[PDB]
């Protein structure tokens, strides 16, 4: 293996259901891409408080959408971890470019 990635890259739809789930995201969660595509990212990987605020962002972003950055406490195999996500359209899908800033 010649190289690795430094960012958790998850692609979502307006409902928050996962479409792509890169390799670093699997290592953080123990769940492979095949398991989580079609699954809701909010209920899977964040608490109710974070899920609430995030789900409104994604829904609001798909209405009047401008690229933005967000800090979201994510729920991983080693407890919660804070990620900076750079979010933007590809318009059906939302690319989430995350960095563990814990
Ligand atoms: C362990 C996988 C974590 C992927 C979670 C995606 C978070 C993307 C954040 C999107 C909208 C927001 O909250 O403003």
């Amino acid at each position: 293996v010649v190289s690795e990635a430094n960012s958790v890259i998850v692609i979502l739809d307006r409902h928050g259901n996962i479409q792509r789930f890169n390799r670093l995201s699997e290592e953080y969660t123990g769940l492979k891409e095949q398991e989580v595509i079609g699954q809701n990212v909010f209920t899977l990987f964040m608490s109710p408080a974070e899920a609430s605020a995030s789900r409104r962002n994604v829904t609001g972003f798909f209405r009047n959408g401008s690229s933005y950055e967000v800090e979201r406490w994510i729920k991983t195999r080693k407890g919660q971890r804070l990620f900076l996500f750079r979010n933007k359209f590809v318009e059906i899908f939302l690319i989430c470019s995350g960095t563990d800033i814990t």
